[PDB]
């Protein structure tokens, strides 16, 4: 139906040992929105053995194109080797109720891209 | 000065053996746009040292909503134990000319993120 481009653009350590990752959501600009997200996440090692199961909130966004994207954050202690997330539930709040997302608007970044630097 | 967002989008297996790394440009919504570039990429493995140095050739974007960003691509034998890149040089033919742009303009993604599964 929608589009749901999503991909991690950020890892933020707080205090308590936390680790924030942060996603940036984007419907690519296709001005169809989504109200709130729930979407819950398997958190996995580089081996792809589940560590902790948690889940994440989102604003309301893509109605209009200022609002294409909107970033959410996933928290859980940092003790863990976070290689990979697997999302396997997505929820809308729409119309103030509870409606359940389907997985295929999701458009995941499911590849290790190249890490890009500038020479000084 | 001017603005570029680079980050890299994708990797496609072609025949032949070779790979092209796809980049994304984003001028990050100015009115200000940019000639079609020419960027000097080292490419690096885990431990930082240089494998090859390849040019990649952008169009020239940001000049209208519509092309605020453009999609490049980086063809090269597809070689073995490439994990980061550096831009070293970039070029902007502008006007008739090939004119330098300072590096500073670019906003590299230096940040390994989780790979996402659905
Ligand atoms: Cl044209
Ligand atoms: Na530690």
């Amino acid at each position: 139906q929608r589009y749901i481009s999503i991909r991690n653009t950020d890892t933020i350590w707080l205090p308590g040992n936390i680790c924030a990752y942060q996603f940036r959501l984007d419907n690519g600009g296709n001005d169809e929105g989504f109200g709130p997200l729930t979407i819950t996440l398997q958190l996995k090692d580089k081996y792809g053995q589940t560590l902790v199961t948690r889940k994440m909130e989102t604003e309301a966004f893509g109605d209009s194109n200022a609002t294409r994207t909107t970033d959410a954050f996933l928290e859980t202690e940092c003790v863990e080797n976070v290689a990979t997330t697997e999302i396997i539930k997505a929820t809308e709040e729409s119309n103030g109720h509870r409606v359940s997302l389907p997985l295929s608007v999701f458009d995941p970044q499911d590849y290790h891209p190249l890490l890009i630097t500038v020479s000084g």
